[PDB]
């Protein structure tokens, strides 16, 4: 996916470089760096100082996020955030020639990260869907009201979706519920056997694990220490479960080479003793676990090493997830978004063909 659906190409989501230097209209999903190519690229800015009428669109969230960071403060007089679950009228301006289109948008939840959305567009060449990164449960989108129209889901032309798990293999993967679960009693069973006990949660430098952050810190009354988190600044709900302090017993900072200085006793912000007592540091690396369509459920944790584990964490939804949802959906098409490391686009396609109505 390079941002543009063929039923409204003068549209442009999650890629702003190229083809989409032309879009009357910006939409992001979610502020994840590989869904914000161009979007802060000289040649953009450059085009918007000659274009008034182009906005860029998006949920609060995700316009409160996306301002933080100062390399992005310049979209602030042309980012419109839309409600969720509110269908809203665009407007689609030709610069030149003059024509207009109007397009209703509704954006609704994607259980990514925060301000994560999915974009269903309406207009007079079909209604489309495109999901951004998702991960929904098996009835969550039939829970979803404006998907549907007179009790049956809408007609969807065409889906544009997230296919980062969709081969059989990543048949199954835990639920967001079970992998907190198993987190939170690994943390709670070591935490609370002295103040020296530690863990550190081994992130990527991503949106997304904040759900995990809240949850624990909620739970055990910590606050879990991070390298930056001005970005929440008006976010109470997930601010005053995170501090700059290094005195915590949980953290998710980051370090460029931080998992060498854990086999030397040594989190990434550089706190190794109190009171001249060592601390004793776990890690545990939120990572993807799957199983297979005839295997059962094994532990969400796997013990790596004496100190280390890694726990089942999923930014994006199992096979069969992909596959409810999209039956469910009963397109004309569906697109992949991406194409899995050990696949390719014939074999994705031809995975969801059977779902499809052509
Ligand atoms: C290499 O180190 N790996 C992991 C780990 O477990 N990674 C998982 C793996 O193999 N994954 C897959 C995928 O298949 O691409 C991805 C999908 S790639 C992607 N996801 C987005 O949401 C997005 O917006 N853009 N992009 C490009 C997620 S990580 C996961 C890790 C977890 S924590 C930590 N410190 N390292
Ligand atoms: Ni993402
Ligand atoms: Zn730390």
């Amino acid at each position: 996916f390079e941002g543009q659906m063929a039923e409204y190409p003068t549209i442009s989501i999650d890629r702003f470089d190229r083809e989409n230097l032309r879009a009357r209209a910006y939409f992001l999903s979610h502020c994840h760096k590989d869904h914000m190519k161009g979007l802060r690229a000289p040649t953009l800015k450059r085009r918007l100082e000659c274009s008034l009428k182009v906005y860029l669109y998006c949920s609060p969230v995700t316009k409160e996020l996306l301002l933080t960071s100062p390399k992005y403060r310049f979209w602030k007089k042309r980012i419109i955030s839309i409600e969720i679950e509110t269908p809203t009228q665009i407007s689609l301006v030709d610069e030149a020639s003059g024509e207009k289109e109007e397009i209703v948008v509704t954006l609704l939840p994607a259980g990514h990260c925060p301000g994560s959305v999915m974009f269903l567009f309406q207009g007079n060449n079909g209604t489309v869907l495109y999901t951004g990164d998702f991960r929904l449960a098996q009835g969550e989108a039939a829970r979803m009201e404006l998907l549907h129209s007179g009790g049956r889901v809408k007609d969807i032309q065409s889906v544009y979706l997230d296919t980062t798990f969709c081969d059989p293999r990543f048949y199954q993967i835990p639920s967001r519920e079970e992998c907190l679960s198993g987190v939170l009693e690994l943390v709670r069973s070591w935490i609370t056997r002295s103040p020296y006990h530690v863990v550190w949660l081994n992130c990527k430098a991503a949106y997304g694990y904040e759900y995990l952050f809240t949850n624990l810190s909620e739970e055990l009354g910590v606050q879990v220490h991070v390298n930056k988190l001005d970005m929440f600044r008006n976010m109470p709900e997930i601010l005053h479960h995170l501090t700059t302090d290094r005195n915590t017993q949980i953290h998710a900072c980051r370090h460029p080479k931080a998992e060498e200085y854990f086999q030397w006793s040594k989190l990434p912000c550089g706190i190794t003793s109190r009171n001249r007592i060592p601390l004793h540091i776990i890690s545990i690396k939120p990572s993807t676990m799957w199983f297979g369509e005839r295997s059962r459920k094994t532990n969400v944790i796997v013990r790596t090493g004496e100190s280390s584990y890694r726990a089942c964490f999923s930014f994006h939804s199992s096979y069969s997830e992909i596959k409810d949802f999209l039956s469910y959906l009963c397109p004309v098409n569906a697109y992949p978004n991406v194409i899995p490391v050990g696949t390719t686009m014939d074999k994705v396609v031809e995975i969801l063909k059977p779902l499809c109505r052509s």
